[PDB]
């Protein structure tokens, strides 16, 4: 026991509605600047590879990323919380697994970011 902040990221598999592989892309939305983070993947070994980009560039766990990979079901879940409206940019995760593209992108960004925030926690 160390990472507490890592059960945070934690959530269940919800949104289901239309994905062709089972690697999905599951990014939820907190009023708070609170980004729920998690991947999922059908293979594990030597499959799905994401490319963290923020800002055109991979980004490693440190003080505002927090990133963690399981491997016992497939959960690749990150916890993002916030440091500056100067700092926080375009975060665009893209899981490139086969022939299909997990991409999400998620800008926050001064102002930018209260409008999306508002429209998910009214």
């Amino acid at each position: 026991e160390e990472e507490m902040k890592r059960l945070l990221a934690l959530s269940q598999e919800h949104k289901f509605p239309t994905v062709p592989t089972k690697s999905e892309l599951a990014v939820e939305i907190l009023e708070k600047g609170q980004v729920r983070f998690w991947m999922q993947a059908e293979k594990l070994s030597s499959n799905a590879k994401v490319s963290y980009i923020f800002n055109e560039k991979e980004i490693f766990e440190g003080p505002k990323y927090k990133m963690h990979i399981d491997r016992n079901t497939g959960i690749i879940e990150m916890f993002m919380e916030k440091l500056q409206d100067e700092d926080e940019g375009t975060y665009t995760f893209q899981i490139q697994d086969g022939k299909a593209t997990g991409h999400s992108t998620l800008v926050l960004i001064g102002d930018v970011y209260k409008k999306l925030q508002k429209e998910a926690e009214f």
